[PDB]
DNA sequence: TAAGTTCCTATTC
DNA sequence: TTTAAAAGAATAGGAACTTC
DNA sequence: TAAGTTCCTATTC
DNA sequence: TTTAAAAGAATAGGAACTT
DNA sequence: TAAGTTCCTATTC
DNA sequence: TTTAAAAGAATAGGAACTT
DNA sequence: TAAGTTCCTATTC
DNA sequence: TTTAAAAGAATAGGAACTT
C-alpha cells in the first residue's frame, strides 16, 4: 500500500525525486510520479495541512487516468479537484521551471458516449440507487419484521462461513452495526482500551467504548448490552473477544494518538462477498446496493416505524444543524448521549408506549436486574487482558454463566 | 399512437430505419423522421436515459414545425431545446456522414415594441381569466356554494350514468385534495386503506407515484356533515367503473412496472373538460385556454388564503417547500380535515378545532359501524373491485352507506 | 404633473420627438429629454411594459443628475437601474445611430464626501436608529397607546385653520391606527365599495376595498362603533359631511380596467406630515426623516404585539405571505385573508383579551353594541356622497349619529 | 488612555495637528500620527460614522507596527483595513498635497505559500498546536467522571480562601456564576443596566429576576437572569452577596458618537474587573485547561453551559440561550421557561416525553413564592442593600431580602 | 342525432 | 419590498370518428 | 508582600 | 456530507505601578 | 477446494 | 414545475492471489 | 398672515 | 462574529406659491 509508503518518504526526500524525473525526461520515470504529484498538490493548495487516506487514493486514481505529458514540447497535464489551477500552476512551475504545466477539471459525474456506444447499451436492455431503497422499502411491508429479517441475516452465516473466526467476526459485524446504527467505519475504528461499564435505569449496566474516526469527524459512542431472547448481543460479543485479537492502529494521513483498534481493514471486503453469496434476500443481489450498510438502514427503519424518529438522529451520529457554526466549532466539547430508554426497547425487555409515552416492561421470568445483581456480588478472554478494561472482562464473564 | 409505437421497436432498428432515410435523399422519407430524430437527440444529451411520454410527444411537434433540408447540397436543420448543440450536431453527422446537421434553438426590437405600444396607445388572455376567477370568488356565494352548483351541472346534462358519475366524483376529487387530473387518475387501487384520525375516526388513503414532479402524494376520501359527502360519490363511482389497466409512459422499457392498475382512464379529461364547457353555471368556464379540470385547484387554494391557513397550501396541494434512504412523504395534518369534513369549525383566536352543536358526532358513528363485524356485503355490492381493493375498506364503505337514511 | 402629459402622448409621437433633438445638436433640446429618456428605457429592458407612476418619478430624477453629453464628439451618459446596459445600448444606438450612448451604474449615491466636507460636520455635531429608540421609550412611559392617540387626535382640533382639514387630519390618523395601514391604503379606497358586514361582537361594520397597494395585494379597510371617549364612526360622520368624492388618478402607462374615485387626495399627506411636525405633541415627530404618517401604523402595531396578539399583526398589516409556494400565490390564490372577528372587539374597547383561557371578555357597561344595532335596524344627511356609496351604509350611518347621544 | 483623549479633542483640531506634522517635517513628530491617522481613515472611509473603542484600539495598532515613511522623498505608507484603498489614499494627499501616501492591505493573501516555505515546514515537522492542544483539555475537562454541576462548585470555589478581600471574593464568585447561568460573555453581565432589574415569572418557580443589556459584540440586545436554585449552589444567594459588597458603576462612554443619547447612567461591573479575575482564575482554578497560554478564562461558563445542552440533546435552546444569530421597535426573543426549570436543578428532563418532571423533594418552589409573595410591606430590602437603594426597583430588593432571610 | 373518443397540436404550469 | 432563464412535463383545444 | 489595577499589544471570536 | 474571505469587536496576556 | 486477501478502481455518501 | 457545482470521504467491485 | 398646495427631490421601505 | 446587491415603490422634505 503506497499511501503508506509515501507516509514514510520524507517532505524533501520527495520533492527531490520528483525533479529527478526531469532531468531525465522519459515515458517511464513520469509516468509513475503519480502519487507524488497526488501529495505536491494536495499540500501546494492547502497551504501544507494533512491529507487524509481515502481522500489520497481517490485523487490518485483521477491523476492516473487524466495523465499526458509532451513528448518532447515539455508539457503535461491532468485532472484534479481544484478551483486553484492558476496558483497551482505557478507553484508547479517554480518546481521544473523548464516545462509548462496545465490542470483540467473533474466532471466525473457526467461523460458523453458515442451514439453506436448509447445506441449499443439501448438495444442490450431492450432484450435484456433507485432500485434498491425500493427493493429495502418492499422488505419492511412483507409479513416479516426487522427482528425475524435480521435473525435469517444473521443465521445465514452459521454454515457457509470456512472458519470459525470468520463465523464470529461477520455474524458479530452485522448485530453490531444494527444495534449501534452504525457504519463499517463506525465498527472498526472503535477503540478498544475504552470499554468500560455505564448504568441504565432499565438493564442495570451497559458496555461502552468510543470511536473517533468517522465519516464527519465527529466521534461518537458505541453500545453492547443484554437482549431477552433468542439473541442476545453480549453473547456475539464473547463469541466475538475469543476467536479474535487486537489489530495494529492504522496510519491514516500525512501527519495524537491510538495504538489499537477493534477490527481489520479489509474484513469488510469478506463480508460484502460473504452477503453477496449468501444473500437471503434479493435485495443483496443488486449491484451497488447497500452491503455493510445495511445494518444502519434496518435500524433506521425500526426505529422511525415505532414513531421515534426523532431519536434516530442521535443513535445514527447525523451531522448538528441547530446550533450556530462557531458554537459548534469552538465550544462543543461534550458529544449527546443516546437516550437511557432507548437500549429499553432494543433490549427487548420493553415495549414502546405511543400514547401515555412510557416503556412498558414485558412479562417474563428473566429480570436483566436481577441478574444483574447476583453478577455483581478475568483470563477466560486472553489476549484481550491488559487492554480491555478488566472491570469489563470480569462483566462479560460471570455473565455468560449466570444465565443459561 | 406515435409514442406507444417507438415504445415497440428495438433501438437498433430505430437507428436503421432512420439511416435508410438518407441513402435516398428523397422528401418522402426524410420528412418522417421527426419521431426519429426526436428519440434520437434525447437519448444522445441524456447518455441512454428513458424518455416520457409527455416529453416525447412536445419535443416531436417542435421538430415537426422546424424541419427544413435540401437533397441537392444533403443539409438538414430544426429546433431543439438544449444547451449542447456541437456535441449534437456533431454526434449526428457522424452516423450520416455526408450530411450538414445544424440545431436552431427553441427560445426585442426598439421599433417592433413601439408599433405594439403605438397601436394599443389608439385602441391578455390570462387576465381576462384572472378576472373572472377572482369575480367567481369575491361575489356573495362561498366555496361551498360555488362547489355544489358545479357539481349539479353534471346530474341531468351527461348522456349515461357512468359519466354522470365520473364527472361528479372527478370534480369532489381535485377538490378535495386541491390534485391535479393526473393526481387522481394514477392513483393505484390497491393501495386503499382505513387510516385513523382523531376527529373523524377514520379516513380513506390511497397512493400516487407517477405525478407531474415525481414526488409521491396521499390522496382521500371521507365523512362530510352536509348535502355533498366525498363517500356517497366514492360509491356512486365504484359501483358504475371498473379498474384500468396502467398504461405505459416511458421507454425505459422497464422490467419494473410493478402498479398494475390505474383508477381513471387517461381521455376521461377530454370528455369531462367539454361537458363542463358547456354546462357550468360560471363564465369562467367559457374562457379559451381558462382553466377546466384544474378548476378544483384554484377553489380549495383560495379557500385556505381566505381562512388564513396558508400553512398546510403546499402541503395539501403537493409543492416543493424548501435521510433519503427509502423516502416517506410528507402526511396532511389532521385538523385539514377536521375543517373540509365541515364538521368541525376553525377557530381563529385560539387556532382549535370546534366540533358543532349539531347532535350525532362522526367519532362516535365510526364506533357504532367498527362493533358489527362479519359484513362480507361489502364484497356483494363492489363486485369490479373485489380482489384489488383490501376487503377492510370495501366492507366499511358498505356499511357506512347502508347505515345512513 | 409632465408624468400625466407623458401617458397622453403618443408612443410613436414620442420616438419621433426623441430623434428631434439629435438632428438639431444643442444644449437645450438634449437637456430637456429628460423624460422621454425614461420612458424609452424602461419599455426598451422590460419588452413594452407599463410603468408605475412613483417608479418612473424616481428613475427620472436619477438621470437628471447623471446626464452628461458629449459637446461634439457625439455621445451620452446617465445613471438608470438595469443589469442590461448592453442591449439597451445596442437598442439606444438603432435610433439615433450618430452617438454613442453610455449607461453609468447607481450605488444609492453614497459618494465619498470630501474630507474637508466629512470634518466639517463632524466639528459641527461636535460642539451642537434614533427614531425607533424614541417610539420605542413612548410606549414605555405610563401613557397606554389609547392615551397616546388622544393626545395625538385632539391636537388637531385647535390647531386647525379651516374645518375641513380639522376634520381630514383627525380622520387619516384614526383611520391608519385601526386599520394598521399606511397613507395610500387609506387614499386609494373605492368609496363604492363601502357596504356592511356582520361581526358576533358589535353586529355589523363598514367594509371598503383598497386595490392599488405597496405590494399590490388588496385588502379591506374598516370603521366601527368603539366605546369611550372616541368612536371611528364619528369621526367618518364629521369626515363625509365636511369632505367630498375625488377623481382617482391615474398611475401608469397603460389598459382600460376602472375606478373613478379614491377616497382622499394625493397631497393630503403633505399638509398631514406639516401638522403634525409643528403642532407635534410628543418629541418623535420632531426627528428629521422620521415617522409621520406611518406613526399610525407602527402604534397600532405595537398594540397589538403588547396583547400577545402578534400574530394577528400580519394579517391587519396585509403582510406578504411566504408559507404557500410562488406559484401557488401567483395563479391559484383569487381571494385575500379577511381579518378575525374577535379582532375588531378588542379594537371596539368593549371588550378585552383573556391571555389564558382566550376569550373575548365583555366589560360590563350600560351600552350595548347588538342592542343599539337591533333598535337602528327596525339617507341624504351625507349628500355629495349619495349614488356614490351605497345607501345601505349611508342610511346606517345616519341613523346611528342619533340614536346615540 | 488614548481614545478617551480623543473623544475629547474637536474635529477640527486633529485635522489641525495631523496636517501640521507633514508641514515642516521631522521624525518626531511623524512617527506620533498614528492615533490621528486611524481616526482619519475611519472617518474617510465611513463618511463621518463614529468609531468604537475596541475597533480604534485595534486598528491603530495595526498602523503603528506599519507605518514606514521618507521625510526627503514624501512618501508615506501603512496598513489598514479596507478595499477603498484609492480613494482614501486621494483623499489623504488631498489634505497633504506635496505628499504621496500608499495604503497597504492588512490582509491573508494567505502565507506567501512558498512551495519551498512549505516543504521546509512538512521536512522540520517529519523528523521532530495552542488550538489544538486547548481543545484536547476541553473535552478532557468534560468527558472523565465530573459532570458540569460538580465542576461548577469547583472552581466557584477556588476562590473560597484565595482572594484578598471579600469584596474580590466575592465579584469572582458571583460573575462566574452568571456567564455560566446566562451562558454570556464578560461584557454580557458587566454593560447590565442596574435600573433594568425586574421580577417576571416563570411557570415553575413562580418568580425570575430580568435584567438587560443593549452594548453587546453583536449589538443585539439580551437579558440577563437570576433564580433560586435547589443545592448547594444557589444563584440569589451569590446575587445577594454581590449586592452587599460592590456600588453601581458609571457607564464608560466607549463611542466617538459623542453623543447627546447616553441614556444608560449606570454599568453592572467595572471594565478592569476581567484582568483581575482571569489572573485569579489562572493561578487557582483546579483544572489544566486553565494553565494554557491564550486559553478560555472568563470566557470558559459559555463553553460549559453550550455542552450541557449538546449532551442533553437540547441544541435547539443554544443560539438563544447564547445569544447567537439564526437565520429566521424591535423586541429581543425570549428564552423558554423550561430552560430555567432545568437549571435551577428542581426539575428534570424527560426524553421520551419531552416535559419537565419536579423531584419528588418535599418542599416545591412555587410553593415558597407564594408564601413569600404574601407577607406585605417589607421596606428591609432597603435597609440590606443601601448602594442600590433607588437604582434597582424597591420590589426585588424586597423579594431578595425577603427569600433570603426566610431560608435556613 | 351529438355526447364521447382518439390522437395530435397548442398552451400553461 | 422583490428579484430568473430554460429544460421538463402537464392540461386545454381541434378535427374527424363512434355509438350503452 | 503579592493580589489588584491601568493602559496597551497580541489573539480569538 | 460540506462548502468563504475579510472588516469589526471582543477577550487574554505583558509590564510597571498601587495599596 | 472456493471461501478469504491484497491493493487499487469505481460509486455512493 | 423545479433550481448548485465541487470538494472532501467512506462503501462496493474487479482481478489475481492465498490457504 | 401662516396654515395649506404644487411639484419635484431625498429617504425609507 | 457576521455575510447580497439591485431593482422596484411608497413616505418625508425643500422651496415657491396660495388663500
Amino acid at each position: 500500500p503506497q499511501f503508506d509508503i509515501l507516509c514514510k518518504t520524507p517532505p524533501k526526500v520527495l520533492v527531490r525525486q520528483f525533479v529527478e524525473r526531469f532531468e531525465r525526461p522519459s515515458g517511464e520515470k513520469i509516468a509513475l510520479c503519480a502519487a507524488e504529484l497526488t501529495y505536491l498538490c494536495w499540500m501546494i493548495t492547502h497551504n501544507g495541512t494533512a491529507i487524509k487516506r481515502a481522500t489520497f487514493m481517490s485523487y490518485n486514481t483521477i491523476i492516473s487516468n487524466s495523465l499526458s505529458f509532451d513528448i518532447v514540447n515539455k508539457s503535461l497535464q491532468f485532472k484534479y479537484k481544484t478551483q486553484k489551477a492558476t496558483i497551482l500552476e505557478a507553484s508547479l512551475k517554480k518546481l521544473i521551471p523548464a516545462w509548462e504545466f496545465t490542470i483540467i477539471p473533474y466532471y466525473g459525474q457526467k461523460h458523453q458516449s458515442d451514439i453506436t456506444d448509447i445506441v449499443s447499451s439501448l438495444q442490450l436492455q431492450f432484450e435484456s440507487n433507485s432500485h434498491s431503497k425500493k427493493m429495502l422499502k418492499a422488505l419492511l411491508s412483507e409479513g416479516e419484521s426487522i427482528w425475524e429479517i435480521t435473525e435469517k441475516i444473521l443465521n445465514s452465516f452459521e454454515y457457509t462461513s470456512r472458519f470459525t473466526k470468520t463465523k464470529t467476526l461477520y455474524q458479530f459485524l452485522f448485530l453490531a452495526t444494527f444495534i449501534n446504527c452504525g457504519r463499517f467505519s463506525d465498527i472498526k475504528n472503535v477503540d478498544p482500551k475504552s470499554f468500560k461499564l455505564v448504568q441504565n435505569k432499565y438493564l442495570g449496566v451497559i458496555i461502552q467504548c468510543l470511536v473517533t474516526e468517522t465519516k464527519t469527524s465527529v466521534s461518537r459512542h458505541i453500545y453492547f448490552f443484554s437482549a431477552r431472547g433468542r439473541i442476545d448481543p453480549l453473547v456475539y460479543l464473547d463469541e466475538f473477544l475469543r476467536n479474535s485479537e487486537p489489530v495494529l492502529k492504522r496510519v491514516n494521513r500525512t501527519g495524537n494518538k491510538q495504538e489499537y483498534q477493534l477490527l481489520k481493514d479489509n474484513l469488510v471486503r469478506s463480508y460484502n462477498k460473504a452477503l453477496k453469496k449468501n444473500a437471503p434476500y434479493s435485495i443483496f443481489a443488486i449491484k451497488n446496493g447497500p452491503k455493510s450498510h445495511i445494518g444502519r438502514h434496518l435500524m433506521t427503519s425500526f426505529l422511525s416505524m415505532k414513531g421515534l424518529t426523532e431519536l434516530t438522529n442521535v443513535v445514527g451520529n447525523w451531522s448538528d444543524k441547530r446550533a450556530s457554526a462557531v458554537a459548534r466549532t469552538t465550544y462543543t466539547h461534550q458529544i449527546t448521549a443516546i437516550p437511557d430508554h432507548y437500549f429499553a426497547l432494543v433490549s427487548r425487555y420493553y415495549a414502546y408506549d405511543p400514547i401515555s409515552k412510557e416503556m412498558i416492561a414485558l412479562k417474563d421470568e428473566t429480570n436483566p436486574i436481577e441478574e444483574w445483581q447476583h453478577i455483581e456480588q478475568s483470563i477466560r478472554y486472553p489476549a484481550w487482558n491488559g487492554i480491555i478494561s478488566q472491570e469489563v472482562l470480569d462483566y462479560l464473564s460471570s455473565y455468560i454463566n449466570r444465565r443459561i
